[PDB]
């Protein structure tokens, strides 16, 4: 990873074992969640190609997905070499040269090159741009492996409202649909889909109802279930 | 976050995994209660808007409480918007655009122009501001994972004074009572319900006694202040 | 805390999530207890007002007596704005303002405020002007929550000599009262309060013998216990 | 290790503990591995041949794959050495010999030796080309210890179509056979050794559909829970 | 404790809270044993006699032996003093003054003023003399807080002359005994209390046999049946 | 520890505590086996003696051999004595001394004196001579408690090459007999007393086979022995 | 202090012993203070605490007559 | 090997097959080091390791005086 000082001082400092192996961590415990995809986000960011290749090669574990990354990866990178191909030098002492969509992935490209790409003018980002592919990626195997979707789930004759509005919200995050078709989801279907005394609630509480009003609200219908929070 | 006082604004480290699974690992465990706010202070000291954004939603869980912490900031950016018109822009090189209400929260801003406000001379402190508005919700979060009511509460069969004092203020300073309130809470339930040999001497301190004096009172005279019998 | 083992300047350095574990634990897992005075001395090293607020405001349980050492704290701010009245504004213009009892107290005063007065030359005290009266406070809680008092322990009819000094020394730590009270306290308490069998040898060794000398004799009292004692 | 910058001085410096400790820890729990061959390359980055010599001396149990380790290394310096001979003169302070496959393997160089090599411009890399050859004795020794080969691998009557290829390309990336026939794996044996039920949906599929079609596909087989996530 | 940060003076660092967590673990999980002595002067490198005696006011209980370390410091101290080996002789007005035993024990000299002396030269390091006062009467613990006597000590006939041997040095370091005595024990008693076989064995071989001599001898005999075995 | 040799910055930094945690752990968990040698000079680079003292006296089990190594140290002290330059001429010349036996274990020399003859001229390493005495000792009881078995292990019937050989060659490790003894057991022991089936083949692949050669061999002699072996 | 004794049996004794004592000032009011109570009577210590410690002697002298009862059955003189 | 003939019968048998033995002089010497002397007796086992091939064979016969003849035992006389 790379780090700027003050004045056209660029320089390069290597990562912690430990700390590298942060993301890997998480989809132990989480699999592929929503919040995985931030998480891998800010530590692929400054990272260099060589490094963001380490953070793939490192997974031991989930060896489908993986290859499936690299699948992902990879066919962004020949839609940039068809953006993209490059037959010709830099013709100017002071340009460097065009990348490749190989250089990007970072199988092409030196050190010295990655990082002159950065300090090149108009500068060239292959590592942000690289970045976005890993999280297509990334974003791909969490759509794909959702346990659940917003149009199966609805509340239990015992979950309160408090418990059931905390999943529909964390449900809403993977569902990729337009803003007004989220906005009716949350508007039509939430309090449809609530189990019958908990409706005559809702109802009862009238139309422009806050989350907070809400929350407290079938608290008598329902009871508290499992601690964890997680289902 | 800064790290160095004088780092870069265009290759900028992010908020650290390792933070952040430290965090992650808390809130989703053990959900809001008041000692995640000095902790988060500890751990979010020059933060930038996009490590703040980050932190909030590298957490899976409890995503009820979230959207209220970001309805809160919701009205707050609003609110310094209808005071403060967005400034006019630069007029020479070296020189940056005022922040919007939204571009403190991160809505409309990158990464380069909040640590660039943030690197600037003087600095100016978006993330501090932002922060500011956080714990403003993260405080109001916390009260909806109060386990216990200050206005529904009892001293018990046979519990002693001393004992529950202890407990109402443990109470008392879950929903975070202000001063009146406190005093008013005092008068008419912690006071009320004494011993009425007692209770000669809790009228003459009255609710805005200081705690050693109210709690050590009574130990020469009366019946208990718990309605089951000592003797 | 202010630290000046970044670079060669002095700077401000955020908190430690690390130190309020450390230094909540031992306060909340025994309650309060003579070591409570070492671990706050340890890890309020290098503090400003606003940090010794953090670690103050940071314990979750014991809400009452934290309240009462607050109190307490806040007594001796109040005695330093009677003896030492100050203005709000400089005593001219191009001058910072000298804190008030207050400023010590963190309430009215900034971050920015307590490094101007800390990094000063000769420093003006402020985090150790507040520790002072926080460690002052800590004096009166350890001897109000001692569940134990030295004039009622004393040595019986089967324990060692060593057995009683042992508890002699860990109570009279802890409580409070008077030098020269103190003073009778080793000399007259220890001695008078003694088994029958040991004032012999006591008067014998007399009150100057070394601390060796004293535990060493009176040691069969009840036999030998070691091997079928705790420790 | 030898660390800083070369305009400043590069620096040798120690072994870090808790690095140490962690690799003993790792060798013992998960052994020479996929995901700790990049922790080996990642933790030798800055590392000599006699840094890179003293952490596999400090690995403790394994000793015959240290013994599979050695013998191909000492191979491969041999090839090396009756590949490249070494001309190089009587050499002074100032002046650096070139390196033998001996001093490559470690085994006829002292540290300065190794620091004098890493400091000319380009490098002689010794670390990097030793590195490559203990990584080619890792991949032997992971290849030789996997837990089950390709040639083995099936899918059961109701063992899950996603499970079977999570250790498909588990095992495809342990053997050490070559690529082309590896695609005969891929294409052919996936299919074979599949479950019929399986075997019919990857015919009708065939090599033209992509990875995603075929990792959707294959999941109304398996058993109840594979069924709620495609409805 | 005093750190240097190559900025060419020495400077003062908060200790840490792991320092504390490593001693109050220490005693509590073993008691006063030989091996928490040489773990004290680990933790103590570079500590100030402040941070010493912060670190010996941090255990709670244990008091009687806290009251003779405290007295031994005292003693050593004092002797410091009237000994006085940093002796200046005569000297001119305006020259660094001479410090004596309250001075190298801090009661009479500051964190600042210590540094001075160790920077002007011939150096005095004041830390290291203080931390050779705390071990001296953390030797009388070790040796107070074992009953075990070396004229004593015993062996059964069925046990091996090894174990006899371990548990000799055990007592042998916590009484830290003289030659004379070493001698007459492992002559004499210990050749005559050891096992019936080795008894026969060892005087042939030679009762005065050197540590390395007596544990090659008594091959095959004591302990676990007499066959199968190399010891 | 220092740290910073061959630069002119060189300068001490703690003994962690991590550090002697790794050794104790280990001499503990097994004694003396092999690996524990490279665990202490990996542990020792850049070591004090005072940090190679600190080290051997942290381990509280084992003291007669901890005594025995005592006793080496000590002898190697003595040779180096006997070696040392002549005592003759003015008694100080007005230059530093050369350092004997003591100095070296670190009991007549301290920390200002050992960098001044690592300053003087020809520079002379305490710690590094030490380190070999200390190594030495450690080699003496790793010889004497020898684990004694490459005679008494052999294959039954459905050993299948693989955990006995790794216990041949820990064995075999652990054993410490000459090259010239070690280069027989290789071609003989190995193949000889190797699973029957296994050891007709062997006996046609060649007795002196590679360890490598020897783990591929093997394939098609049928029977249970085979099928359990999983390549 | 006697289980029948009164308070002003028991400090007028307090005071004649404290006159024969050599202890000092600080002491003798730590001892005021805080052995007098304690060595007071179990039941009594409730009594003075519900005057306050900061009752006269007049005050402490009234504390506990009932439980001592009639004059006429034990004299003062 | 074991304990059911004298030790100057094993040692005897122990050297006529070191004599048809090919392999060099240090492995012979660690065979009379180890192998020779595990099979012995408890009772003169620190002795016979000291000897070991080291010193002079006519002091190996020095001690196991008074163990019996052919036949079954586990220490000596």
């Amino acid at each position: 990873p790379i780090v700027q000082n003050l004045q056209g001082q660029m320089v390069h400092q290597a990562i912690s074992p430990r700390t590298l192996n942060a993301w890997v961590k998480v989809v132990e415990e989480k699999a592929f969640s929503p919040e995985v995809i931030p998480m891998f986000s800010a530590l692929s960011e400054g990272a260099t190609p060589q490094d963001l290749n380490t953070m793939l090669n490192t997974v031991g574990g989930h060896q489908a997905a993986m290859q499936m990354l690299k699948e992902t990866i990879n066919e962004e990178a020949a839609e940039w070499d068809r953006l993209h191909p490059v037959h010709a030098g830099p013709i100017e002492p002071g340009q460097m040269r065009e990348p490749r969509g190989s250089d990007i992935a970072g199988t092409t490209s030196t050190l010295q090159e990655q990082i002159g790409w950065m300090t090149h003018n108009p500068p060239i980002p292959v590592g942000e741009i690289y970045k976005r592919w890993i999280i297509l990626g990334l974003n791909k195997i969490v759509r794909m492996y959702s346990p659940t979707s917003i149009l199966d789930i609805r509340q239990g004759p015992k979950e309160p409202f408090r418990d059931y509005v905390d999943r529909f919200y964390k449900t809403l995050r993977a569902e990729q649909a337009s803003q007004e078709v989220k906005n009716w989801m949350t508007e039509t279907l939430l309090v449809q889909n609530a189990n019958p005394d908990c409706k005559t609630i809702l109802k009862a509480l009238g139309p422009a109802a806050t989350l907070e009003e809400m929350m407290t609200a079938c608290q008598g219908v329902g009871g508290p279930g499992h601690k964890a929070r997680v289902l």
